[PDB]
């Protein structure tokens, strides 16, 4: 540890688009220590109103040249959550389409919990697998948090069971390339826990890609509203696949196993499973299983396609596409220091 | 676009923006304000991260510290040798409490950028700026040769050497003038002799940028008793508008004490001294007995006048025109290529030979209630 080498080392840091040190990870410290410090009451101090003299037009200047919501036109809103939504844009100098995923800032504050959307970011940007959807690039303002994603003009799969009575063949196909999927964010070193349809999404060809991140949790050493499995409602990996047999179920019945008008019903429903759950053998036989050796069932064992080449064979549903940006599969001042973009310090990335 | 994250005289640049996070670090984490959710958790993602960064970059304890070789009223010099390279340096250590305290934490800019970015024999060079959360280090080539205090006391100074140490300031001063600043602290303190023996100009903490006709607006005297020019002297509110002559009138107290042996305007009471200087006119006497020639004395009242009157107020080739530098030796332009009057007797990379020994004596930060943000002044400061 004798420079240049460490010299080299400390380089590696500033460069490395998974360090928390990375140059666009220190941008974003100085721009949250501007929004923060901005205020007359907190400029009564020396050092905070120098501090700002100093760095008051060189961020601005900053914030100029780097992304924002400015630089992409907004077609229409695709998607909606607890903490934002998500819209279908167009980068207005490349004319590229993307879906950008919007967080509030505020709402991250108020109510807590504002660290969910690290493993979101983390699994997004880093997997490059073809059973995530491709994170391009991570900005923020004052106000959000944005994801700029891969847009997937097939839609969700809750939209695809809605549409089409999905026969046994077409359960086969979606239940695999789940189970592949999932298997890729395991081998990443992360836990789902929020396994549905809903974060099931599929891309021009019409194969699927796993979304909504937001509820995972990376693994330790070893490996340690309906869809929630017993255990969950210290454990392995083995909690997700419950979810996929829940999946299964509703995809071949038509509605979900532990349904209930009352939320507190599917909770007892959930528990009781062994007495509460109520087309062929071999499928049955696998939701029961769930509530390599998944790849070895019976229910999988068809003549169409491979698990080594199961994304490269046709889906049931493949979209019809008019266009690139088609959605027709698509329905307080502070009085002393608080540092509300703290938690948001080291978000931005953006790709080679 | 990333020019700004390139550029060593960039505030965006990389160094600086680690700096920010260091800052940051450094005046969060204290037991009141971790109470704070966003700083609690903010501190836990750039916990190990920041102490690792803290490890990679450069430090004090990189640095063996061979003696102090000078002291100054905000910190010391310390004759340094880096562990890894074992390179030898002369390291300058400024008081981040001092600084605070007294207030006045935003003189060390223009001295960082003018060592760093100078590149002249006449200015002393800067490698390394870098810091921690109690001073500010500066990284610099020494100048085994010592001060000018220290020749004038080991030598009976003759006027040949007067008109080469003079010469010397003359073209040092210019080339910080060439780079838009007045000094205006110009004293023998400040004036460094390299291995070779020759002069380079040090200490550019009083160093001021002028606008574009060459002028300065301070409220506020600056510099050293003895060497104060009048104008800035009697600055306040409202009259205290000088140029780059009252860095020549501090050239002619330096003539002065160096052929004579002792300050113009001395006196035992510091307020005698201030007295004199305004009154000047009356006060310039030469020593009864006289052996200093007619052109060093001209010379010496060229430069102890009023400003409107001063010689260097039409540039410095009237200065450079002057009979006293009339000699048959040295040429202006080839003046630092010619040797010097005292080439330093040097035995060792280390040796102190020419710096005299210094005594013995901290104050610290006191925790904080709520944020105060007193490493943020210093954020940018890191070089190299
Ligand atoms: C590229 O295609 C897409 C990729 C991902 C998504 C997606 O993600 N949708 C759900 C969503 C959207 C917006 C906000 C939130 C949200 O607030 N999610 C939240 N999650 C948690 C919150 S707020 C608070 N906390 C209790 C922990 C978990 C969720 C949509 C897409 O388009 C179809
Ligand atoms: C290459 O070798 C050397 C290079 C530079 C120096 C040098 O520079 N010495 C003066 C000094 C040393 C330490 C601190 C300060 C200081 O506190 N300097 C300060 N300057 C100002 C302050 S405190 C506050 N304010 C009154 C206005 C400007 C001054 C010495 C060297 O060899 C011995």
């Amino acid at each position: 540890m004798s420079f240049e080498t460490r010299f080299e080392k400390m380089d590696n840091l500033l460069r490395d688009p998974k360090s928390e040190v990375n140059s666009d990870c220190l941008l974003d410290g100085l721009d949250a220590l501007v929004y923060d410090l901005d205020f007359p009451a907190l400029r009564k101090n020396k050092n905070i109103d120098n501090f700002l003299s100093r760095y008051k037009d060189t961020i601005n200047k900053i914030r100029d040249l780097r992304m924002k919501a400015e630089d992409y036109e907004v077609v229409k809103v695709i998607g909606r959550g607890a903490f934002g939504e998500v819209q279908l844009v167009r980068h207005k100098s490349t004319r590229k389409v993307y879906a950008m995923k919007l967080l509030s800032k505020f709402e991250m504050i108020k109510r807590s919990d504002s660290a969910f959307f690290w493993e979101e970011r983390d699994i997004m940007a880093f997997a490059n697998s073809p059973w995530v959807v491709q994170l391009f690039y991570a900005f923020q303002d004052d106000r959000y948090l944005y994801m700029v994603m891969e847009y997937m003009p097939g839609g969700d799969l809750v939209n695809l069971m809605s549409n089409y009575d999905v026969p046994e063949k077409w359960a086969r196909f979606y239940t695999a390339e789940v189970v592949l999927a999932l298997d890729a964010i395991h081998s990443m070193g992360f836990i789902h826990r929020d396994v549905k349809p809903d974060n099931m999404l599929l891309d021009k060809s019409g194969h699927l890609k796993l979304a909504d991140f937001g509820t995972c949790m990376k693994m330790n050493k070893e490996g340690m509203p309906d869809y929630i499995s017993p255990e969950v409602l210290y454990y392995g990996r083995e909690c997700d696949w419950w979810s996929v047999g829940v999946f299964l179920y509703e995809m071949l019945v038509g509605d979900t196993p532990f349904y209930a008008d009352s939320l507190v019903g599917t909770y007892s429903k959930i528990m009781n499973h062994k007495n509460s759950l109520t087309i062929s053998k071999e499928a049955k036989n696998l939701i029961c299983a769930f509530l390599e050796e998944i790849k070895r069932h019976l229910f999988f064992k068809n003549d169409q396609w491979a698990w080594e080449t199961l994304r490269d064979t046709v889906a049931p549903v493949v979209p019809d596409l008019s266009s690139d940006i088609d959605t027709s599969n698509f329905d307080p001042i502070p009085k002393a220091f608080v540092g509300n973009q703290l938690p948001f310090v080291g978000f931005t990335y953006y790709s080679n």
